[PDB]
């Protein structure tokens, strides 16, 4: 089985406690690290940090300690846009120039792959060819990935890709069954299903449905959707959320799951973001409620006019199980810095979560 852990070069930035640096990661806690998120600068490939360099260095300097450890670079992200993704998969000299600078880079900094993380393909702004030249894109890495393995003299550098859950996404921008054969793992992001972007108060990440395209917004109907069309369950992995999505209720008397909302909820002290919260955010809230929905056996919690979505230690062990069931590749986790990284908060010790997971596979 495969643990994949995120690791968000933002983090650093989150104040006291939460701040996040590379030494604050557990080399044996995973068994792949991915590091979010690279950039692009005139089709190669590029830091986006002042101290990227140096957060590498550390980052895969860990596998000195853990040889086993594999390590990837994802490049894109949701503020990155996908603009620059079209213009460098557009022709094919500039793929190349990509292709050849992610080697060049992945190398000099001992990454062991790619992790591509276009949000998204053929779609929110990107043409409709995209969708084709997406998997061209992964085409000629795995087939450069393929020869730069007899040169070297290392091992194959890996490929994946992080993927959305709903079907109009998938339509949009992949082929299912044809990247599934270049990608060495498919990172399947199981979770923000239901956010402050909605009237009605939902939970971030359901395994089951509560009718309509509606019942489709879960875990389950993400995982079903994306092995009926190809994807051999060993290459899928089980996204997992170390973070809630919140809600301010309209009224604090009606905190039922559908219960309208005016809009996101109080940003939380450290992730200072309205709609989402770390799980050491959540986990210790004093004088809250805190239930479960039965039908999508994750929890939720509220206190005054605030609600909350998010996933704890019995949710994840339900979910391993599920994934057991479905014979999946494993899990997946976003992010290294949501969950309780150092016991500070939580009194759980050091990654309640993602330990839980490491645990159960």
């Amino acid at each position: 089985a495969k643990l994949v852990c995120y690791f968000t070069n933002w983090a650093q930035y989150r104040q006291g406690e939460a701040r996040f640096l590379p030494k604050d990661l557990d080399p044996s806690l995973c068994t792949h690290l991915i590091y979010a998120f690279a950039g692009m600068t005139n089709h190669q490939l590029s830091t986006t940090e002042w101290n990227d360099e140096t957060l590498y260095q550390e980052f895969n300097g860990l596998k000195k300690m853990n040889p086993k450890l594999k390590t990837l670079l994802a490049i894109g992200g949701w503020n990155f846009g996908t603009q620059k993704f079209t213009d460098m998969v557009a022709t094919a000299n500039n793929r190349q120039t990509f292709v050849n600078s992610a080697i060049r880079f992945l190398r000099k900094y001992s990454f062991d792959g790619l992790d591509l993380d276009w949000e998204y393909p053929g779609s929110q702004g990107s043409p409709a060819v995209d969708k084709e030249r997406f998997t061209t894109l992964v085409q000629d890495l795995a087939n450069a990935f393929q020869q730069e393995a007899q040169t070297s003299g290392k091992e194959r550098l890996l490929l994946s890709a992080a993927v959305p859950a709903g079907q109009t996404y998938v339509d949009a921008g992949y082929e299912v069954d044809k990247i599934a054969q270049n990608l060495d793992f498919v990172n399947l992001m199981a979770y923000d299903f239901h956010g402050s972007w909605e009237k009605v108060t939902g939970h971030n990440s359901p395994l089951y449905k509560r009718s309509g395209a509606a019942a489709s917004l879960n875990v389950d109907a993400a995982v079903q959707q994306w092995l009926e069309k190809g994807t051999p369950a060993s290459k899928l992995i089980l996204g997992m959320p170390t973070y809630g999505r919140s809600f301010t209720l309209a009224s604090s008397s009606d905190t039922r799951v559908g219960a309208p909302a005016t809009g996101s909820g109080t940003p939380g002290p450290f992730t200072k973001e309205g709609g989402m919260l770390a799980y050491y955010e959540v986990c210790s809230w004093k004088g809250a409620t805190k239930q479960r929905i039965q039908d999508q056996k994750v929890p939720y919690i509220f206190r005054d006019n605030q609600w909350v979505g998010f996933d704890d230690v019995e949710s994840f062990k339900t979910k391993v199980s599920y994934l057991k069931q479905k014979g999946l590749g494993g899990a997946m986790v976003w992010a290294l810095d949501l969950d309780d990284f150092a016991g500070f908060s939580c009194n759980q010790g050091r990654y309640p979560l993602i330990q839980t997971l490491r645990q159960e596979l």
